[PDB]
């Protein structure tokens, strides 16, 4: 019993964090095999930030300009290349702590663990979700650039995010491990803003099924809804449309609890209309959207209370 | 910017988790140097858990009855002893991954990271607080017994909790690493209940200072209060008394934000008497009490490990 926002154990990722210094800029790198991956903006000047020409800045750099530190050991850079917004530094030593890994690009609504680092030193781990507007609501300060997002399903680490910047609203933007940004963002200090954010409907439904599994049913009602009527209502509360894919994905939780997806959609419609009335669901007074259907099945029991 | 429930990096603790099997019972052990620590109830079956005389049950066991597995390697048990509610299994191999560590007993209100494990395999890390009623609101399933709670100070791991059981309300009970329970609990199947819980006042105040630091000031007012008048109000809402020690501990956050501790108490008083009025603080519609004043300073400063 119980339901917590749970992050993956960070040990396999801690053994990969290094510090990357270029001139006066220091940030974090991810050392996998003989390559260190970091944001390419590590080569920028405090002037260059508005309209940097990264190809022009990189051609002027030599291997010995990049200082890479793994703990108290200096790694030797023997090559460098740029792939989209990520810099790849070839080093002379393969990381002996390299876990089994994959690089995965995630879709909005997906969750992951963030190992927040400063100066190549891990300081904390938290769980978060890729928002529908492609931003993440993280907890990052100056020097956190290069910190990574990951999932550890079985013994393989799937790297899905690398932190690049903070937007004026306090939210964060970054890339996958191939250097492609999530969202319409660029690694430039030009006026950029996060689009209007919405609630991840499929995740709120999964969380309502987690509450039922943990023995709470106060919010259920005798009603059902069509998918179209549910979406007409959901849109008015800034909720993402629920697709037939989402309904299919909620199938296992629906079979376990005995509550049809469209009957759970009717409870959600009623919750959005009535509020909570001084009550909580899984210790929360708001509808939680940062637990996917997969997270609920992984964390919750296979037997409903 | 951002404020997340953040756990310590779990790597130093993951290298200590082992699986302990005794008869038909499997649970988690903590391997430090040549000793494996685990709940003593591992020596109890479904009949032995009703009225357990642990010395009588232990005297009947031999070293080869305890199966200890570290990854895919079987450790050899060469001795066994009991200290309070924890079993200490002497093994033939010192753990080469043993970090610098201390065993510490924490007080209610203090926070720690939990590395939840099943079959000696870490599955998740979350942050939580020792409630004033000595329970923890964790997330645990069958097989989680022996999972540990910890904090990190520089490079030293301070082990403060070992999971033993779940109470009928879904909350959890356990011991320090010397086998002394937190709270009036015993390790056996019998009628046990968590006492009435209270809110950790010093932690709510720290979280209000974290909200101010992150740009959330709607709840501030021009008013102040005496500690005596605040404690009368707090007692009416099931809030723990605020002592002069708590006021002294909030000193740094008070100096940084420019809001006196008793000035912040007048805000908390108005929030208790009038509510949030449809508004949120740090993305929450409830007053959050699982961040200590130290956690706030650490997360809003970037301390690394
Ligand atoms: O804000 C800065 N850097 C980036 C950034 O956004 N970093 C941060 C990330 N997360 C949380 C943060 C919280 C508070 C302050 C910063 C945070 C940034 C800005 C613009 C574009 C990009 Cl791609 C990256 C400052 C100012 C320029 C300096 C910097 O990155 N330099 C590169 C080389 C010459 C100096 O550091
Ligand atoms: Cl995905």
């Amino acid at each position: 019993s119980g339901f917590r926002k749970m992050a993956f154990p960070s040990g396999k990722v801690e053994g990969c964090m290094v510090q990357v210094t270029c001139g006066t800029t220091t940030l974090n790198g991810l050392w996998l095999d003989d390559v260190v991956y970091c944001p390419r903006h590590v080569i920028c000047t405090s002037e260059d930030m508005l309209n940097p020409n990264y190809e022009d800045l990189l051609i002027r750099k030599s291997n010995h300009n990049f200082l890479v530190q793994a703990g108290n050991v200096q790694l030797r850079v023997i090559g460098h290349s740029m792939q989209n917004c990520v810099l790849k530094l070839k080093v002379d030593t393969a990381n002996p702590k390299t876990p089994k890994y994959k690089f995965v690009r995630i879709q909005p609504g997906q969750t992951f663990s963030v190992l927040a680092c400063y100066n190549g030193s891990p300081s904390g781990v938290y769980q978060c979700a890729m928002r529908p507007n492609f931003t993440i609501k993280g907890s990052f300060l100056n020097g956190s650039c290069g910190s990574v997002g990951f999932n550890i399903d079985y013994d393989c680490v799937s790297f899905c995010y690398m932190h690049h910047m903070e937007l004026p609203t306090g939210v964060h933007a970054g890339t996958d491990l191939e250097g492609n940004f999530y969202g319409p963002f660029v690694d430039r200090q030009t006026a950029q803003a996060a689009g209007t954010d919405t609630t991840i409907t499929v995740n709120v439904l999964a969380w309502l099924y987690a509450a039922v599994i943990n023995g709470d049913r106060w919010f259920l009602n005798r009603f059902t809804t069509t998918l179209n009527d549910f979406n007409l209502v959901a849109m008015k509360y800034n909720y993402e449309p629920l697709t037939q894919d989402h309904v299919d994905i909620l199938g296992p939780l629906s079979a376990q609890t005995g509550i049809a997806v469209l009957d759970m959609c009717a409870s959600l419609k009623e919750l959005l209309q009535n509020g909570m009335n001084g009550r909580t669901i899984l210790g929360s007074a708001l509808l939680e959207d940062e637990f996917t259907p997969f997270d609920v099945v992984r964390q919750c029991s296979g037997v409903t209370f």
